[PDB]
């Protein structure tokens, strides 16, 4: 499974690029600029090695601010399919979602998790 977002999303985010590339490592605004945005994808497709197949990842985040357009689980509640399906209006593996309610029953209070995808 994966906790991370989209390489793409990861890029255009500084703060996510410190923080997934280095646990406590620090990078700089300026490096960024250094390094060609396609030699910036090769490094972080080089680490995961290549895939083709779409995969199911979620993030951790805080209680965001007032929004639309978007969709949050509350933590301590159980998420079956059922709901997925009905949000989305897509099908769901049955062994990822069995894994998604498991993780939402040892989900620590406080932290939410966000469902994306592409189309």
């Amino acid at each position: 499974m994966s906790t991370q977002y989209t390489y793409q999303q990861i890029a255009e985010d500084f703060r996510l690029w410190s923080e997934y590339v280095d646990t406590a490592g620090e990078m700089s605004k300026d490096e960024f600029n250094s390094l060609s945005t396609e030699d910036k994808v090769r490094l972080q497709v080089e680490a995961f090695g290549e895939e083709k197949s779409p995969k199911f990842s979620t993030k951790v985040t805080t209680k965001p601010d007032f929004d639309g357009f978007q969709f949050y689980i509350e933590a301590g509640r159980d998420f079956d399919g059922d709901a997925y399906t009905e949000a989305y209006g897509v099908a769901v593996p049955t062994n990822i979602a069995a894994r998604i309610q498991a993780q939402a029953a040892e989900l620590n209070a406080g932290e939410w998790l966000l469902v994306e995808h592409e189309a």
